[PDB]
């Protein structure tokens, strides 16, 4: 996979053409050209934004942990929910929703992609019965939402993949992030309901995120404080 020249990334062929020119789904431009994303994947981008570790002098002076704002973060979440809602409409099940699979493209538009078992992202029913649906994709979207809020924190940091197989069926879920408004965590919690039919639709998630984005009130705290610590990686 190499970058060439319009900007392209030369290496699923049907998938990229058929799932149209939707702005929130990576597009197609043997050889095959994919629309180039200049900011790479969302996961590394969220981690690069952790300016307390990257530029402590700038961070401390600006009393911020992120070069990204709450408005910008929920916009990435809103983009993924929108692209996903087009996928559900097309009756397409992703099976691999993770921040590492979202590309931050031109104009900072979040684009859904699928490139390389992702236990930490999978719904209990996928882990135990290999049953994949839009409902299980909603579960993995919640873990993705959690990654956006935690600025690319590893989900279930400290717990092994094996551990999760026993801990999730008994109702264990990701804890409320410190920097997270209750309305955002409530939305993540719905994405992880044991009953697949109880989880929201992508269109509901989108509408709920648009409402927050329209508010002019901060839902994700990026402001620095004394006992401020980031969500762990590895
Ligand atoms: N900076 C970049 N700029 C452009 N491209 C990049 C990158 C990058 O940093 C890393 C990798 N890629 C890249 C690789 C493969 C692909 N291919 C794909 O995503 N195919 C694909 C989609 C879907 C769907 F997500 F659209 F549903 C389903 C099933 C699939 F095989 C896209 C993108």
């Amino acid at each position: 996979v190499l970058k060439a020249r319009m900007d392209a990334a030369i290496k699923e062929l049907e998938v990229l053409c058929k799932l149209g020119h939707h702005p929130n789904i990576i597009n197609l431009l043997l050889y095959l050209a994919i629309e180039y994303a200049p900011h790479g994947n969302l996961l590394d981008f969220l981690r690069k934004s952790r300016v307390l570790e990257t530029d402590p002098a700038f961070a401390i002076a600006n009393s911020t942990a992120s070069t990204l704002s709450s408005q910008q973060l929920l916009h990435f979440a809103a983009d993924v929910a929108r692209g996903m809602d087009y996928l559900s409409q097309k009756q397409f099940i992703h099976r691999n929703l993770a921040a590492r699979n979202i590309l931050v493209g031109e104009n900072y538009v979040a684009k859904i992609a699928d490139f390389g078992l992702p236990v930490r992202w999978m719904a209990i029913e996928s882990l135990n019965y290999s049953v994949y649906t839009t409902n299980s994709d909603v579960w993995s979207y919640g873990v993705l939402l959690w990654e956006i809020v935690s600025l690319g924190g590893t989900p279930y940091c400290g717990m092994t993949c094996a551990e999760l197989y026993e801990k999730l069926p008994q109702g264990y879920r990701l804890e409320k992030p410190l920097n997270c408004d209750d309305e955002v965590y409530d939305l993540m919690r719905q994405c992880w309901r044991e009953k697949p039919y109880e989880r929201p639709s992508f269109a509901q998630i989108l509408v709920s995120l648009n409402r927050m984005l329209e508010e002019r009130k901060t839902y994700v705290n990026t402001t620095l404080y004394e006992k401020f610590t980031y969500a762990g990686i590895d």
